């Protein structure tokens, strides 16, 4: 566990993460996909070997030692509001398991949902309460990553109500 588990945000690209794991940004079918997905199969393309896994789940894939747990949450294009809600939920809920699982002491976090598979809705504070709801227990380092100020602005400050 980390000495004194806390949440930080960083504008950058999750690729390039001080972090000891990778959570991707995953499709349903293990394909290299876009946004944080593609740089995520340029950075760790050997960790897309079987790595398709539903909507919902989270299923990790090592390169070399380093663990990339690929998460899968709803495109919104596709589900309601309601399962759509459920299913990214579930998705931070096996991303929570699988952290434990590995034993980590820190973790590099995109928000589930928010860019391609968002519907074209701001899902910035849906998202990131669900994160919080399943990482809450856990004693691993989250480091969420962002690509606008605007999106970092947002989270450092729903990071800092909480302390
Ligand atoms: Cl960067
Ligand atoms: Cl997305």
């Amino acid at each position: 566990g980390a000495m004194a588990p806390s949440y930080r945000v960083k504008r950058m690209d999750i690729a390039k993460n001080d972090e000891e794991c990778v959570v991707n940004a995953a499709n349903p079918r293990g394909l290299p996909g876009d946004g944080v997905c593609k740089a995520v199969y340029k950075k760790w393309p050997e960790s897309f070997k079987n790595s398709a896994t539903p909507v919902g789940t989270a299923k990790t894939v090592m390169c070399g030692t380093y663990p990339v747990i690929h998460a899968v949450g709803p495109n919104f294009s596709n589900y309601t509001e309601s399962e759509g809600d459920r299913e990214l939920a579930a998705a931070y809920r096996e991303v929570a398991k699988e952290v434990t699982r590995l034993g980590v002491n820190s973790v590099a976090i995109p928000l589930l949902s928010t860019g391609v598979y968002s519907g074209g809705k701001d899902r910035l504070t849906q998202s990131l309460n669900h994160l919080f709801t399943a990482m809450d227990s856990t004693d691993a380092d989250v480091v969420i990553y962002c690509r606008d100020k605007e999106w970092e602005k947002k989270i450092s400050e729903a990071i800092q109500m909480r302390t």
